[PDB]
């Protein structure tokens, strides 16, 4: 989760920037560095180990005194670093550029997933050079396009339908910037396609959430996916996703949010979600996820009952 | 889930039967010996190692080509037989009487959670002989008592409320005869106390139930306390209680089953439950677990969402 | 013991169909895929990682909650379908077909034992591409040719005679579809030749079998080859090999049942066969293999106290 | 398999000999020593660790070079020198007969499993001082009664009879003496009691020899108990019985031979025994050995059919 | 130190005798066949992994039942098998001598050293292979030259002179036969060239031997180089060597023996070698070996003080 | 090899001083203390472990910085400073006394032999106090008595005879203060009387040391026991057991020497040690260390020979 200078720095050579992946021992160098205030942005130069990230990035690598930064010592960083240098020297990048799209905060865990759906050959990714690309992209923020199923960071699958993947992110165990909380369970749910869904599937998937997951809250965070987060969570999804459309006070920040189908998403979610893209105060937007109500909670009324009878038998 | 013969056999010394456990070794040559049919239902003489249990109880023993039974070489055998010897000394017990109490078959699980119970200085069985014997008694089927929190086989607490106490069973980790399956689930709710239970606190059993426990189903075995059975399960648990309704046809099988608070029971299982101890067939009573209903289901509907908006904040 | 749509997918590319591996990955998002039942024999299609078998060979995979099945995720699952795969491709198959080959149940077992064979630099098959798919042809029930020592499915070799080679099963270290029963042991008998065997060689086979496998029945299910089974077993490969020939009553079951020498194979199961082999119904054959009989005891009465004899010196 | 002054030496002390334990640092001592020959046959002195066997023995004890003794430096031989001691020490042995007793050679092996019984509470050797008594007693051949169940040296009951109990002898677990060739298995088949046997329960065990142990030779060493060897082993022990009997040849050596009953028996056996109780030289005995014979091969004719059909069902 | 036959067989392809190794599984198959007393003299046939050898060489590979012999599964024999055939294969063989070279009885262990000589870069036959083979014919008893230390069989050099060479022999440490006694300890003494060797070389040669190894006696066998046995080892040297020369009625036994320097071979030794080589019967020379005498025990009278005295400073 | 005062100190108590073990930790204390010079030599007050040693012995304890000293905090540290107290509290010692006892500087490793020798239920030391206590003042120089076999340091027996004791010093495996020289070899010879030794014995003595120890040279210290130390020490003995007698030069240092039998002890030593007790200067005696001799080599010339034929039998 941090941002994309702190895995490769711009190299303009053979007429164009082309990104070039860190040394970990150069960061490791660049960490015992005396620097003047005046270059805490500069790349930094270690002398037997080529270029480091700029200094003010310190925080973003764990240390000695920091587990709240990622493990570039590990193999993972490098194969990371490639992953996005792979991918934005496919987008020949302009100088005024450069700096932009290299401060563009990430989500590493994101990359992390990806990197281990292309190095498995089951998976798609490991194939199609071009749909691993679109992937890592729309990742990287540098894509229009919406992350669907073909195209998701990956993880267990645990429930498929014909419109929809559910997977269990797999946090815990990750090399680069695991989660560190032992108690974390998060899902997602990616369309397969981006076509019409008929109510069939939509309660299929209502159906599976209700029984397989009833303490899970069902919402989303703007873009085109379910997110599964428990309920003792969803006050923090909330403070995050207000502060980042918050975050639209920055013209560029084009923020069209899609509050998916209303019969799947959480209701409180739904009212939230909407009292933000209307235009209100956090605490107007917030207040909406503790008041209890009680209508479109009968969307498909008589899922759960279904179920355990199907169990029953 | 052997008869009790199967750890101990009598001797009647010192003027009254005194119960004696069998020495695992003797059990050993037991199996190996050749016996005739008109000894099969009789004690068995190994000569190095004392009595062993009657030939016929053969299939009662785990052995190279049977995995159906118990671990009679564990320590846990000794224990348990021991703990039995311990309760049916206790109970002078007469001639006539002696083969039926020992052809009693009694659940080896609830004999080996009693064992975990009293070798523990924390449990209140440690220090009490008497409550000990209460509780024993109760599992040998040689008791009138009802089997209540303080008398409870055991397992793990994972709720527990002014009313009630609910424990996980711990079949898997078994060391004497555990459940083979690695998918059981199982717990059982106890009464704190005989006396009227509010509403307040039906309610919360109700809910943490509803809540923790989506996925499963609960219902009762007749006697005083309820079992958390996934769904999957109820349709076997209803053979089974049928099985020994059905075994009502014998004089001093004596059967009063107390189907619990309706409001707690699942609704199936009260229905099921009703029609047998109202003398109906197998099959009209079993219909009525599949057929699907509609009311009862709000004894107390909406804590479902409460406890979700609880958690919310 | 499952059926080769299992294993593979039909492709018709490049003017034919060409059978492909699944991988294990595409199987288990199958396993949780919510699918109609108008599909259910159809194959699937995970996004991911590619077709996979039909939702109706569910039971055929071990999972959480089935140890009936294959261990799919095994490295010998690929193995084995590419065994498969490889062979299928050989028989230029056409559409009216590929659904029939396909549905085709066979011994995975068997087709675990060719992979370890083909792997072995020091095995024939290792060598020979013809040898090897002569040999996958015929487990694959795709080949008329009967199975012999040459084309045999493998073990390890505990007897071989100029006629006879013996080998032992060993299933029990099976890694796709292993026997779970630590009781298990079986051999087989396969011809080196099919060419007149004197009654020299007879003999030997005969000896060896009496001496060192008293404890076992000498039987045969139809094809060419001998099966040694203990007797604790020889009623249920009855009742198996029974059923089998009651499936005749489907034309093209073409049925040839081969009772191999009458002085080798088990007295009563000489009988048993003969009397099915005549068309009587399973309850005639059966009784013949619990008749206690005398004659044909003495084929060669005298081996026993030769070997005997021969190891007192 | 050593002599009994091995493990003690005898101390005339409080008026009577009383036999003292080893230490196995003396016996090492002894080991390093340099010994006149005029006093080989002497107890050594060694300084630190007290009284050591005489020096002659030396071959007894393993060491760098010698795998043909017994391991003293284990527990269990000071457990065995002990056992012999408790029990030499109840027979108040005067002068001139301190000297025989302890150079008689007894087997190290019997003496292992019989502190393997009485170390065991199950065992009732365990319980009884006067059977554990008796049991050495014979074992150090200084009593005239005959071994039975009761007093027998041990080892895994693998069969059991009315009037029998067959033990595997487990000599190559052996902690003291182990049987070296891994391929070694004999059992012992001891009567219960010494009272008439019924021809029911000698079939029975003649059945199960046959049945279970096709492969093994029944004979006897004159004592009252079968022993179960492999053919392959029966000329040796053929030596070494007559060698036994040769040292006839030195009154005292009192050697009453009870060749068992002759149906139990290995017909061969029978002969060679018979004909050494008579009189003749090794080689009229032995040759009986090896020749052919035909009668007496069905005392029981049919015990095998049985058995085998009771298996097929 | 088994026949050559035991780790190839002939094969008269493209017009002349090319040998091939055998698979061990082949032999595995062997020593299971039945076979004719015709055929224990011919090259066996198992089906699915090639030629195997001779039946009647059975007692050469180690079993469950023999340790006497090698361990043919081992990687070790194939390198040895290999190593054999690539020598034989330098010598265009003829038929009637194929026969005659595979009953060359050779050491095991001398053919494993030379395997850990070329598979070692550091060692000069790793770059060699004129000198690889010229070694190998000497070891397999086909080749005139006598080894020295450039084609020395190897092991550890715990002694190097301007002359000569002393090897501590592995054996203990061998993967093919290994000698089985852990007290064994031997070493040879090489010559670095055969031209002539000035005193000042023995006599370093002569101290070394004399201060190093006190107990070990200096002999040989004849060819042209030492070996350091230990004492109680010459008597058995004694025998083998005798009957090799007692071999030698069998014209083409051409033995000229070398009974190297007389002032560094052991005293005895040159004795009983001389009155060998003269034609006495064993008695006669053996004799010598026990005799104990005087003089030439003083050849460099001195050597001993010496290094002492160089020790002392 | 420190001070006894590293063991414990002394407490006038109950009417005379009872000495008392040092704690480690409080060892661990003093070690961190920041003394004035003046308080070096008086023992130390830690507040929460008892009373140190002496500050000035800092150099005899191992820390982070020193491998010269021993292993205090060690269990045999303990034991010894035990067994040290347990004999210096039989010695009533007076005021004037205990300064000098305590300076004392003695043997650790001789010390801990002993702890080894007192633990040992088989070693008479275990047994005797009054043997225990005669060993130990030995040890720690409070005792007119010469050690001998009975009251031995300890060590392997390697050889014992009617009138030597042969042990191997085990320094290298010591817990307290171990040699560090993994090439560390040394053994001692005591008598085990005082009384005439026949020369019988010393001839067997001087035969075992010619033929098994030949690298080893045969000294003395002056006490009355020998030492075999291999010929690349005797040197520095020389340096230490001179430098002992130097101390001469202190009355009460009476130091009565011991060159034990001129045929057993090694020539160069007794000559050496004859010019020392005589009164020349080390130069003088050291020089005969090196000065090359004759006579007295041949005390009983053919030891050797013999040795070496009973082996060649």
């Amino acid at each position: 989760m941090a941002e994309l200078a702190c895995f490769c720095y711009p190299h303009l050579e053979n007429d164009s920037y082309k990104f070039i992946p860190f040394n970990n021992l150069a960061i490791k160098a660049m960490l015992t560095a005396k620097v003047d205030k005046k270059d805490m942005d500069k790349f930094y130069d270690s002398i037997i180990y080529g270029i480091a990230p700029p200094p003010q990035f310190k925080k973003r690598y764990n240390t000695n005194d920091n587990s709240r930064g990622m493990n570039f010592e590990t193999i993972m960083f490098t194969k990371v670093a490639m992953l996005i240098c792979e991918a934005l020297n496919s987008l020949k990048v302009t100088q005024a550029n450069v700096s932009n799209v290299l401060s563009r905060v990430v989500s590493i865990r994101h990359l992390e997933n990806l990197v281990i759906r292309k190095e498995n050959p089951q998976d798609i990714l490991f194939h199609s050079k071009d749909l691993l690309l679109k992937s890592t992209l729309i990742a990287i923020g540098q894509s229009k396009e919406i992350e669907t199923t073909i195209t998701a960071e990956g993880g267990e699958i645990v429930f498929q339908n014909a419109a929809f993947t559910m997977w269990k992110l797999t946090y815990l165990e990750h090399q680069l910037m695991p989660i560190l909380d032992q108690n974390f369970i998060e899902y997602k749910v990616t369309l397969n396609e981006d076509k019409p869904i008929s109510d069939v599937h939509v309660k299929e998937l209502v159906a599976e959430l209700r029984w397989q997951y009833n303490k899970f809250a069902v919402i989303t965070h703007g873009k085109g996916h379910y997110r599964i987060v428990k309920y003792s969570s969803v006050a923090n999804h909330a403070d995050r996703v207000y502060a980042t459309f918050k975050s639209n006070v920055k013209t560029g920040v084009n923020n069209d949010f899609n509050l998916l189908d209303q019969r799947i998403i959480w209701q409180n979610w739904y009212a939230f979600t909407s009292s933000m893209k209307q235009g209100n105060t956090l605490d107007v937007c917030k207040r909406l996820l503790f008041q209890k109500m009680k209508p479109e909670k009968n969307p498909f009324k008589g899922l759960s009952t279904d179920r355990k009878m199907d169990e029953v038998s």
